């Protein structure tokens, strides 16, 4: 990558690895999420998913799920309601459980819940995603390991379903 499959460095790279730098080993010394958004602005990658998918590996560490709700602002308004999006920043997930910190992959089905409550990614992107594997963002048996251990919350998901349906007369 370091922010996806290929070797050498493109332009969502050079994105990450100055957030990596400014941050410089803590996520608590990260720039503010309006400072990121500038840089994003300046880069020319307010409108590219893959952004999505860098920010997904480097903004969350161990303590990820106190760190969703600071950043909904800045990834609500990058996603801006697009699936596609929401899918590169699921891809930035997969790599973060899957390459970085395999440590939380028991914490998973919790932690997604958690961008669903938050309107950060959508029912139905959730449940295709962790029904298929892919090579992608990580290797499928990487990739495999990580969407299993959502499927607790994919099963959720599915079963909430027909309560929710729309309903009239």
């Amino acid at each position: 990558g370091h922010m996806g499959l290929s070797v050498q460095n493109n332009k969502f790279d050079e994105f990450g690895e100055w957030l990596l730098k400014e941050s410089n080993g803590s996520k608590d010394d990260l720039p503010s999420d309006v400072e990121i958004y500038k840089r994003i602005v300046e880069l020319e990658i307010a409108d590219t998913p893959e952004t999505l998918q860098v920010l997904g590996q480097v903004l969350f560490d161990d303590d990820i799920i106190n760190q969703i709700e600071p950043h909904v602002g800045l990834l609500t308004k990058l996603i801006n309601g697009d699936e596609e999006f929401e899918k590169a920043l699921l891809g930035g997930l997969e790599r973060f459980f899957g390459l970085e910190k395999p440590n939380l992959i028991p914490q998973i089905p919790k932690i997604l819940h958690g961008f669903y409550d938050r309107d950060l990614i959508s029912e139905e992107v959730l449940i295709k995603w962790g029904s298929k594997v892919s090579k992608k963002y990580v290797p499928k048996d990487v990739s495999k390991k990580v969407r299993k251990a959502a499927k607790p919350f994919v099963k959720w998901l599915q079963e909430a379903e027909e309560e929710e349906e729309e309903e009239s007369d």
